[PDB]
């Protein structure tokens, strides 16, 4: 019946569930699973997979699915930390957007239309190919899809200069629950606001984003330097880093990846300057001489090269490979946002815990700069002025380490508990692109829960969106009153 509808409407690229271990269905299913944690045979599988090739096919796909009794799941890059683009407790249809990966750059207006199956790397590659003086602000991981990423905000190495990816979206095409094809004018300002950070899988299916391309110099300066130190020095480095990072002028970003193993601590310093190396080094010589950076650490390169380099890719060309395996490990991650400086003992304790679990690592970013100049309600991401750091805790493992899964998860849980007193409180803040089901979830098939959905959902909702939660609920009711687009943490419509 679903197939007959799709055929009648000219949607041809689909595959039904097959039990065949290496069926084509299984190949398409796994192609974009980016967290192996959700790859095993015990996980829910789609009844069919549809690959629309145009906005019309996407529209008609949704229209057909509604005639039936299916849960819709949209997948762009498949990076959901909780696998929410390709799992469901109820029978579901997976709409995989990988064929919608066209990027159209308009050099006369310095904007681009980006189909939502496009990855960040594909976007960055397209931009660098078109111009040596344009770039875009989005995340660090190249295989992340624009569909989920921009829908949730999108923070990266240029966010201190230009804000989130979603802060630079000027139009969009949203396909709603009825298959309507809506641009910014059609969807209205509340819905256009909601889609720019309100979370993927909630408002409808984004077909394409229209973004403003942003100036970059023909040469930027970057460094990627790993310090191998002991805990005393690592603690003093991280404690000073937090001040340097938040306080740097907007033309600079200094971020950290860190981990340890008994007495050996490693800190990878990621630096970016919107300009030349003499200025870059003068700045860090003054503000952070403790890093011990030397001239040879500073590299001048194009913006495109810088984004490939900072992510550890071999070449700019690799940005354009959506199936390049960036990190093939099962993982779980949590995040904190901070409002007060972290005391030295917080870093010391975090490092002690990392030293006991070599499979764990942290990623540290400063806010400030343009992130403090954008109002908390400009887009749904509310963590602007007053927010000092974003701190990510990750534990990751390969298949040969699977028996330690429980131990790994316990470690992460204990790290998050340790950090509680030092980070944001009342509520403990989060980021919707860093979706965390530990906060809870709605079973939309449960009547008593659904009756109280707004209050229940406030637990994660206010963590992700603070005071923007209310407007999100109103936008949800306007664009998806029947809740066609739902998941355990989707914004509830009013009854
Ligand atoms: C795996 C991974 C994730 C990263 C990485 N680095 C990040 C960074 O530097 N900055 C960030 O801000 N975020 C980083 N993240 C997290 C990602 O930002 C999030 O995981 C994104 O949400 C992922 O988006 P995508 O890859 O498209 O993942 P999906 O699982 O397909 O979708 C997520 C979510 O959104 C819905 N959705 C997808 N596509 C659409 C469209 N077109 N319209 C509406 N909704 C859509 C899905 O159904 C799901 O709910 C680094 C790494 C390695
Ligand atoms: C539905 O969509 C999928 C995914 O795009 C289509 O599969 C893709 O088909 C193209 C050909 O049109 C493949 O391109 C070629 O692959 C071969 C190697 O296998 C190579 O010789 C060519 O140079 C080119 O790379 C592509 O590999 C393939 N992608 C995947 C993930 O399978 C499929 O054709 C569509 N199905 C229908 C019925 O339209
Ligand atoms: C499971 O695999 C991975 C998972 C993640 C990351 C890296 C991985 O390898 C990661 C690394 C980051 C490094 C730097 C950075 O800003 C400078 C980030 O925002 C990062 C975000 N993330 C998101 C989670
Ligand atoms: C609905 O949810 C409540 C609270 O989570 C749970 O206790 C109850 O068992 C559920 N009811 C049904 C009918 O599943
Ligand atoms: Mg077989």
């Amino acid at each position: 019946d679903l197939l007959s509808c799709l055929t009648f409407n000219g949607v041809r690229n689909h595959t039904v569930f097959s039990a065949d271990s290496d069926s084509d269905f299984n190949r398409f299913l796994h192609l974009s699973i980016q967290n192996p944690l959700f790859q095993n045979s015990l996980i829910s599988k789609p009844s069919a997979i549809i690959l629309p090739g145009s906005k019309e096919e996407l529209s008609n796909t949704i229209r057909c699915i509604r005639k039936g009794s299916w849960t819709i799941r949209l997948r762009s890059g498949g990076h959901s930390y909780e696998g929410l683009s390709y799992t469901s407790d109820t029978p579901f249809i997976l709409i995989d957007l990988m064929n919608l990966n066209r990027v159209s750059i308009d050099l006369e207006s310095e904007t681009a239309w980006v189909e939502s199956g496009s990855t960040l790397g594909e976007l960055y590659y397209a931009i660098t190919e078109s111009s040596s003086k344009l770039g875009f602000t989005a995340g660090w991981c190249p295989t992340v899809g624009t569909g989920g990423h921009i829908s949730g905000g999108g923070f990266g190495m240029m966010s201190r200069k230009y804000g989130l990816a979603a802060d630079n979206v000027v139009d969009a095409i949203l396909i709603d629950a009825n298959g309507a094809i809506l641009d910014r004018q059609a969807m209205g300002e509340d819905v256009f606001w909601a889609i720019r950070g309100g979370g993927g899988g909630v408002w409808g299916a984004i077909y394409a984003w229209k973004i403003k391309l942003l100036p970059v110099p023909e040469k930027v300066t970057v460094f990627r330097v790993t310090k191998n130190v002991a805990i005393d020095e690592a603690t003093s480095l991280l404690h000073k880093w937090q001040f340097v990072a938040e306080e740097l002028e907007e033309d600079f970003t200094l971020s950290v990846l860190g981990g340890a193993d008994e007495k050996q601590v490693w800190l990878t310093m990621l630096g970016f300057h919107f300009g030349l190396k003499t200025v870059a080094k003068s700045t860090f010589d003054l503000l952070f001489p403790e890093l011990g950076l030397v001239e040879e650490d500073y590299l001048e390169m194009s913006w495109g090269e810088s984004f490939a380099y900072l992510a550890g890719l071999e070449t700019v060309s690799q940005l354009n490979n959506r199936f390049l395996k960036f990190d093939e490990r099962a993982f779980k991650t949590k995040v904190d946002l901070t409002k007060e400086p972290l005391p030295s003992k917080a870093f010391y304790g975090l490092l002690e815990r990392l030293s006991k679990e070599p499979n764990g690592f942290i990623a540290l970013n400063g806010f400030g700069g343009q992130m403090s100049k954008i109002s908390s309600d400009f887009t749904p991401f509310p963590h602007r002025s007053g927010t000092r750091l974003m701190v990510e805790y990750i534990v990751a493992w390969n298949q040969s380490e699977q028996k330690k899964k429980t131990e790994f998860l316990d470690w992460l849980e204990k790290v998050y508990e340790f950090m509680k007193p030092f980070v944001s409180k009342n509520p403990r803040l989060g980021y919707v692109n860093h979706i965390d089901l530990d906060l809870g979830g709605i079973d939309w098939g449960n009547k008593t829960v659904v009756n109280n959905a707004i209050e229940i959902s406030r637990s994660w909702g206010e963590s992700y969106f603070l005071s923007n939660y209310e407007r999100l609920i109103r936008a949800k009711t306007l664009i998806d009153p029947n809740n066609v687009f739902n998941h355990p943490q989707s914004i509830p419509p009013m009854a």
